[PDB]
């Protein structure tokens, strides 16, 4: 086997508009952000506009094969995989995806994709000129699918915050929390998962 | 049955371009919007960009599936079903929809799609630098179906204005009001139906 | 024959890149402007950003069913049929469709489109702050059919001309007249058909 | 007697998109004349000018001709069933902005014209846009991908105004517009580019 | 023989556009080159910068090679016929705007170039742009998906040079560019994504 086989078979196999549900048990979606930029904060508006990446992991067994004599992770289309339907709750622009579209697929179906996303927040910009920081809370969870069908969690890796963050930003990164949340509306008993990014920054300079 | 089988079979059955009318009847399309935010108001040339999740109900039967022995409910992409052709009247933008393009099939045929969507209205903003507030109205309704077609209902409910409007808007919500109206025109016999989302609102933190 | 099926056979029978010709003698097209709003205006560079639906109907017989026992009207997405090739020769943006994609089409072959189109024009503003108001004049026509091929035609429909116009508004209507015309160009002798739509207005300087 | 359906079916089948129509060995002949509709948005300080034009661009496939002895001499055919020159502005700040509809004009005879109208920003030079001389601002537009062998792109010498579609509510005003050949080479690489060099000389219209 | 229309039919046939052409299991040497034409926007507060630049790539397909000693041994193809690298800047704060058609030019050996002029603002030191020597704008790009084992990418130890096709009506100038290679890898896991990265050493003209 090669990759045009394993492509090849992809199509065969993957279905994009249906969630691959292993028998009746949700598809654990890992979300993870790693903050690269923020390029526009206001103070007034609480709005904050920033770039990352968006760290997705989730598995589909359906797509799998046997990687014994032929490459075990290939580059493929998003538009040929089912991706979970996250929707980040207090965004006030749509995404900005900056890379190429393309998932990660691994021989025993675990898809990895992690697009760098420019997009505008609704959130608490208040202390962003102090030096503790003002604190912008995402939260990114499943527009449509609830817990029985999906699940979110966070990577829960600690680690170095600003790693990946821009160095000529006007601002710097305090802390990053992520953190499991399990949100629910007023209309129907249906609960919905989510996961909550708290981003802990201020403006450089200090006095 | 599984939740592929549901989609494929959804796939054969679902007509998009064809409004599931109930033999002669109009299509019930209840719409409800949930303001979320508002972004940029400007008294001057009373225009006002907003978000809110426009909560869209309806029923087509031609959908429908046993679910005994199978999921009640599943996602499906609005592409794949028939969709409400709903316009704001009052909108000087095209509708931003935010959040993934999937509605919610039930196997009892009812449908739920609730996008969140940014948009720019003309409206009344005099007096949102006042206690009473301006009163911004939108309207909504069929682009093309008239009152025999598609009837829209305001799923009205005195619960919660302001229940999922984020706390750090520089706005506040005094009040939201849907109410149901029906537009004629000198030209043609065909009325067309809507709902008129009145949004009073005003800056928060002013002297007193 | 329900719904699903005339609109089957309209798909079946429609041919969207092919000008649905009678005989010799053009496609008789009538275009009437409904102004909606005006929301940005420049006296400086002569430039005015307007809010109009842009009422647009002609004849396919091709499409023609017995609706004696069935609905006489459906629905249709406009890229299933065939559509006038209409440009605004001074228009200075690209036409933003604010609403569906959706025509009209009525059992004997009339097709209704009124696409709701904010767009960019340039055209005379001069005076606009007075009390003569400003006349900006717009010019609609088929950008690649000729007067044989295409003709225009306003539709001479008896309306104040601010029934649709938005009260809002921080400028307002005093006329509107709706006049024919047909441009012709020094390559060739094929002679275009345009509406010239003439927009008088001013600012509501209040009291 | 071939209507003007039969026509495009005929183009269909024997038009290949994304093929350059070459006739044996000798390059395709597209010619190339800018219409000056309006210059908007100028920028002395970073020499930065929108202009709206006409592109009108002419070629030839003789394997789309036919006898129009008894049927229509020119069909209207959108541009994704022809094969259309890749030409781009080289110069150009922004993609271009395309205003009309993408529709081509294909002649019995196998002539093929394109005419949209574009709006797109410009690097020139704009010095001079407040002075009597005005400012001159050159354009270079060629195709892409195609060296002289296969494609060849003249300026068609017509002689007319200069300002003839321009817009009489513009900021500014045409002096004189002159079409020029050139033949654009580059240090890595043999094979010649052909491009017409558009100088556009304009000023601010003398208010007072 | 083969005329160019059997040459793109059996690019077709032959080339999967999303299975990138690996010969045996080598990596793809994929060769990247910016040329700078025009910087747009500065702000020394923000670091960002809006760059106008030709993104000279090229790789090997073999899987596309076909026999030209009697044939046109050159075409033009458009990229959704061919696997194109998955490059990204990894700084760019926008996405790139492509100004320029979408084709590539595929050489009878199987030898790709794809050269579009792009339009993309970045993340970078513009700290020093009005002081004499200028700033330094480090760009960043390489593949997003594919790592060093899949992709290697390389700066074309070819200068050229270099303010060679950068325009003359700019606000600012070009010091010097430098394309030295790289090889970041992250705290996930053990694999390594090679890039070029592009020093723009910039500054505002002025006089003296
Ligand atoms: C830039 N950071 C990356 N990985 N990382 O672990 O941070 N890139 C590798 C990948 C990019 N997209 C997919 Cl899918 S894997
Ligand atoms: C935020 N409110 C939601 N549901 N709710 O019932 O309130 N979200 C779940 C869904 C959103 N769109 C569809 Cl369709 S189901
Ligand atoms: C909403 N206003 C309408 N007419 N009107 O005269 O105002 N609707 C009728 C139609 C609109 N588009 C098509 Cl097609 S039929
Ligand atoms: C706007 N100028 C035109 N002709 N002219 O000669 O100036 N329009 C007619 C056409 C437009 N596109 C094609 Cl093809 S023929
Ligand atoms: C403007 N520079 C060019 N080449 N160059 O090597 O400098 N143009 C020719 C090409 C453009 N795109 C392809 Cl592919 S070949």
């Amino acid at each position: 086997a090669d990759r045009a086989d394993i492509l090849y078979n992809i199509r065969q196999t993957s279905r994009p508009d249906v969630i691959p549900t292993q028998r009746d048990r949700p598809v654990a979606v890992s979300v993870s952000l790693k903050f690269i930029n923020i390029l526009e904060v206001n103070e007034i508006t609480n709005e904050v506009d920033v770039v990352f990446w968006q760290r997705t992991t989730w598995s589909d067994r359906t797509l799998a094969w046997d990687s014994s004599h032929s490459p075990d992770q290939v580059s493929v289309p998003i538009s040929s995989l089912w991706v979970p339907d996250l929707a980040a709750y207090n965004a006030i622009s749509k995404p900005e995806v900056l890379t190429p579209q393309l998932a990660r697929v691994v021989s025993d179906g675990e898809v990895l994709y992690m697009p760098s996303i420019r997009q505008r927040f609704s959130c608490d910009v208040s202390g962003v000129d102090t030096e503790s920081g003002a604190t912008c809370r995402i939260k990114i969870g499943s527009w449509t699918h609830h817990s029985r069908e999906i699940s979110v969690d966070p990577t829960t890796e600690n680690s170095d915050d600003s790693e990946y963050f821009s160095q000529y930003s006007r601002f710097e990164i305090l802390d990053v929390t992520q953190k499991k949340n399990s949100v629910t509306y007023s209309c129907c008993p249906e609960a919905y998962e989510d996961v909550e990014v708290s981003l802990n920054f201020r403006k450089k300079g200090r006095s």
